[PDB]
């Protein structure tokens, strides 16, 4: 058997079948004899090809397989590794080296150096030594990739080593079974579920990992017998739960000073699959106020370590989550109110207000609906108007890198066919990745886009008056015409000036066939 | 003073008053208080960015100055710091990084191992180890940029650190002068000249320092003097001699076997300012033939050291192209018999053939006009087909990483605001950097963009021929709007669906005050 | 409080009291003041000092504190590096650095890209952007090096950071805990202990992680239960096992013929805290032969998505083993019988064959003696010879680095006070490290060093044989004595011509107060 063959049963039998791309001579001895049980996706950038197979690793909590070029394709999709770093996805990332006896002469196209291109945004990097070797270092990969903590990983392979001969003691690569889903041993696991029931005040915070482990409504029940608050960790990645739950408290602010603040009053607060913490804006102060107690249960080594306060458990926390939720005694305790609903902004007919671009998508998107957030200025607007009752329900670049949420959205939507994908994205962070709207109109992926649009950038317009920086040049954007941009790739467009056309719309999307683009004109 | 305005005083007095920028909150407290000296250019993405400043520095042949966001930015320009690590362009790279008092905990904006992050792309990958040292540091990128061999840079600065006092002894750096204009010491030097003068059938191979060096017309002088035929080494980046000169016979096939068998007979082949070789298609073989005997003549010790064949010097091209201009003596050897004339293809009136392309901009563009070349299947018949007699003419991503061309004709444009830019750019190429064309909408830069669609990747689809490669997915391109592209960033668009159309177009893009995209229907292979 | 003070309080807090170095200027002024709760370990070598350091921790399964100047300190100890990262030695290994304000013109002194220099043989690698940090940095780096899979990190400290202010908000850091102490979920935990139940001929095998855990007991409880032959895992750092135990069957051969040769038969092989495999020579066949499941539970994420063959389970040694050796029924299965003992060899009146000095100090040695071999080419000899009962009895360069035995015996001896202390190593290898003998005598650590003396690279020597390899140059060593070395730092040595002289030098180093040294005249 040749390496080619070996390496595609491996992919197989590992349940990978979709390879999210943009091609290079340097790959085609590997994409030559596509297997027909596999599906290829193109897209024209490769920050876009990186993008998309995020969301759709997210979405469907399995690795993705993507394929790049050389270190001009790596290059490119260095931005969208950043973010796959900080969410945990499970990106196996594969790039076509020159044949072996050109890379000394370094030939065009050599990836010089390259296990050290991509680091340090992946848990691995790694060129194989020969041909033979490649199916193993490629199972590595899958396996490295999806290991807690879950991360993006690299491969290298020169063109030549695919119609190499494989070694056939590679048979025993196809079905390896690596787990990972372990949990704290049963007497210290009894300390912790003593501590949480004994505590009087108890307050729950869960990052992007619940969402990623789909531990959501085993954490809902920790809540329900706990009788606890809960928030979601600051930069939040992700939705852990439902947002009309009244245990739900909302996004925390990312915030030293903010954090403790809110955290005051309660003797034990039990961290959940999140970094301790994700902080954002200076904000000095205590990272706790005398009398909180911090327990965090994360799923990576790197967090649990850098934490600046309490005590850390690395484990997964899907077995975690289950564990306490089935373990911890009902509290007697009443259960929290419900956070009110948010005020109706005042409307006018004119450029609409981004609580209202909310409210309406509310009011109308389907219950089971999948918001994507690069909408910088907004973000705490749209947390408190989107009712997300599901797992899954919303992404949010990770790293804070955009052109995130666009090609994404396509990977959700790809992962997530039954459920109406809706990305809002702002102005300026839409042409980050605008050409992956081109990868939506080929494959027939019915994501909606709402682009809104106020001509500049807004949260850095925000961050320049609280520095009180004056003469600030590049933070405009005008003249931009989005519908264009969208005709351009094959993607219907409408536009949206007010709110009767936003309706108008928003229900003209909804029912079309194919992925649709409005253009909100909002206010600056 | 602080070190905000003793960093700017250092790059005033170091030259640089421009700033190519996509700004984020790490930079907000470096972009504050812009001085009125300086100019800032925007552009939608990282890539496009640097491209921008690439074809900047390489027209202006001066260093350009780039401003980031943390990881994320310096991330989406890790493909253009490809290009630029290859084709040697001096780019001084600055990203912003997280509050110092915040890096610890990895808040959100966080660079991890910053320096890191851009290697093996970059010369130098730095981040001070405290606010007075940045204005050094700032320094020392400077200068690793601009010293031979030319290249990327990296410098990671905390936020906080722009409004801390700087060193006071830190006024030292403003005018410090660094020299690598150096050449080959006498004795070696007369060594090398009798070699030249000697041989009796020389050969000379010119690269992309040439052009970057402006050495172009002392190595027309010394080519004249020899008598010798003159290549351009293979993948080209840029043009180092004119393609209309008796001597010149044309671009070098980039394969192993093809050039020696193009280099036999030569007994002495002299290599100018190449790497020694930028090979591309496996095409095995001799690298040299018996009988020849090869000297390079490098500013970079990388290429010097993994030169498979042959004798190097690590010199300034500059000073060694006019050191031994200067110094042959003038041959009474014949020149070389003169090459013969592309053919004009066969052409109706449907989709045009890109050779019938190349004719009509060889004979509409005015003299002087500069080339940017992203249509990776016709580049052997754009070379054949382009008078290009002065320097700075042309340019082709240099590592081959796509997305160069589109943003670095607006930087060429920009350098060279006499020049009319004209960007050959392939449908597939287009897109990777297509936000670009907002920038030149903008500041209205005059550069004029030239789609050649076909509707796929060519050069993949002919590379999967050969390999006999059969069901390769991905490689077309179909369903694309670039009139309507180019209209939704503002630029003023056309479109050639035939010859007649195709002169119009052009005629009428000439003519024109700003930007202009012309979208061509190619035929497809 | 200062940065020195409250860095000295965290480690006082994280139960560290000892630091291991070799001191120079920039570490000045972080030894100043040295608090009289602590212990100040010099070592003449940086190979030494980790050497010595690295006996300590893998003995007294704690993290151990190391202090080394700046680059040329750090490179000095990257041999040493090398063997602890494939011990999974929890070694904190801390720089200094030249003044901040110097670091710039890079001054004599200054570690240039310090992250870099250690890489890739630490888990994590830093250096703080401000003095504050420094604190937090050391926790990090105290948390890094103890969660599973253990291993060493680096630290480095510009000299002016420890004068500066310290953060308040730092006292967070003085009692945090961190647990990685996991096992698998019940569920497939369950399905674990059936296959293993129902295996109808298993075998075990135990790798170094296993007496890093001290979680020898549970696996001979997990042995005899399933009735099954124990081996221990190729190139052993370590003995995880009673060697005269029923079950046990010995050390594996290196290779990937013999091990699955050895394996067939087996149903079902579960190893346990071991590669997969860390294999030696060239022994090219199959990775398993039909018929035999492989199952391993590791602590190493790197370890499991490596090997070749097999499922995986990356869980805590000790907590996985102790699960397993109270779940698993007890077997019908008739108990393996003892493997015979080795046969005596004849011994004439000159030189000693290795084995005769094996025998030797069976019969002569405390039953909970601790050996340490650097003897390259007599590994398999002295296995079969030693009669280990107890755990941590053995100690072996992981990664077959040589200078590790010596100083690593002084660790031991030291962190062991009741254990005597016994190092077997070559003369070729006792030069790596040599210096450490100083410590030894400076702080009376009575370490028995065994030096087998055959003027030359045995092991080199043989492995010449069968490479056929001949005129290879540099294989031997005459012309070193090691009794005039070891009076040169101060300890007292004997000489052993002969078995007569080998019993009378035995009997006087046990009966011996201080360190002392053996050179045994062994044959070619
Ligand atoms: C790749 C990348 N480039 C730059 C930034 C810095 N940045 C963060 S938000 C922002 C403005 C986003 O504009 P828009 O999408 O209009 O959001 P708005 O603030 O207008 O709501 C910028 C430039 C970043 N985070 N990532
Ligand atoms: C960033 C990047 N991605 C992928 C490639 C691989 N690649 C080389 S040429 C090519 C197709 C270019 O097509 P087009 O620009 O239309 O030129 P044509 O071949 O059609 O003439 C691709 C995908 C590359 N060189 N750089
Ligand atoms: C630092 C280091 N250098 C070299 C080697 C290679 N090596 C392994 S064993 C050996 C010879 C050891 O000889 P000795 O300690 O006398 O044992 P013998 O083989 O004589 O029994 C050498 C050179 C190594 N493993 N580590
Ligand atoms: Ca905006
Ligand atoms: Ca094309
Ligand atoms: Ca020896
Ligand atoms: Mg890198």
């Amino acid at each position: 058997a040749s390496v080619h063959g070996t390496t595609y049963e491996l992919l197989r039998r590992q349940g990978i079948d979709t390879v999210f791309g943009n091609p290079g001579s340097n790959e085609l001895p590997f994409l030559k004899d596509f297997p027909e049980d596999f599906r290829y996706i193109l897209a024209l950038q490769e920050a876009c090809v990186v993008g998309i197979a995020d969301g759709y690793a997210q979405a469907s909590r399995k690795p993705a397989f993507i394929n790049l070029h050389s270190a001009a394709g790596t290059g490119n999709a260095m931005g969208a590794l950043s973010n796959a770093w900080n969410s945990h996805s499970p990106l196996i990332v594969t790039a076509g080296q020159q044949t072996r006896a050109m890379i000394g002469v370094e030939a065009l196209l050599t990836n010089v150096d390259a296990a050290n291109l991509p680091r340090p945004l992946v848990k691995w990097s790694y060129e194989p030594a020969s041909a033979a070797e490649v199916p193993h270092a490629m199972s590595r990969a899958i396996h490295m990739a999806s290991m807690a903590p879950q991360g993006p990983v690299y491969l290298s392979v020169p063109y030549d080593d695919w119609d190499k001969d494989a070694d056939p003691q590679s048979h025993h690569l196809f079905d390896r079974h690596v787990s990972s889903s372990v949990r704290l041993n049963d007497q210290d696991l009894d300390i912790l579920v003593k501590a949480l029931n004994s505590a009087s005040n108890p307050a729950i915070v869960l990052g992007p990992d619940v969402d990623a482990a789909n531990a959501n409504a085993d954490c809902v029940m920790l809540a329900e017998r706990l009788k606890a608050p809960v928030w979601v960790a600051p930069s939040a990645p992700r939705c852990p739960f439902p947002t009309r739950h009244p245990c739900f408290r909302g996004l925390m602010p990312a915030g030293i000073a903010a954090i403790s603040q809110l955290l005051e009053g309660h003797d034990v607060v039990l961290v959940i699959g999140a970094p301790v913490f994700r902080y954002y804006q200076y904000d000095p102060g205590q990272y706790l106020k005398p009398g909180t107690r911090l327990i965090s249960v994360t799923c990576d080594p790197l967090e649990a370590a850098r934490a600046p306060m309490g005590d850390a458990i690395v484990a997964d926390i899907g077995a975690m989550a289950s564990a306490l939720a089935n373990l911890v005694e009902e509290s007697s305790r009443q259960l929290p109110t419900a956070a009110p609903e948010p005020a109706k902004v005042d409307q006018d007919a004119g450029r609409l207000h981004p609580e209202t671009v909310f409210d309406t998508l509310n009011d109308m998107a389907p219950e089971n609906a999948i918001y994507l957030n690069e909408s910088t200025s907004t973000t705490a607007q749209m947390w408190q108007r989107l009712n997300m009752r599901n797992p899954g329900s919303y992404y949010f670049c990770a790293a804070g890198g955009l052109g995130f949420a666009l090609p994404a959205a396509i990977g959700v939507q790809l992962a997530e066919p039954e459920r109406q994908v809706i990305a809002v994205i702002g102005d300026g962070s839409a042409n980050y990745s605008i050409s992956a709207l081109w990868t939506a109109a080929q494959y027939n992926i019915p994501t909606i886009f709402v682009i809104m649009n106020n001509g500049t950038y807004g949260i850095l317009r925000w961050f320049a008056g609280v520095l009180e920086a004056e003469n600030v040049p590049g933070l405009d954007v005008p003249g931009i015409d989005f519908r264009a941009l969208a005709k351009g790739y094959g993607v219907q467009a409408l536009k949206a000036d007010n709110l009767e056309q936003l309706k108008g719309s928003l229900q003209e999307a909804l029912s079309a066939k194919g992925p649709v683009l409005i253009e909100v004109s909002t206010v600056s």
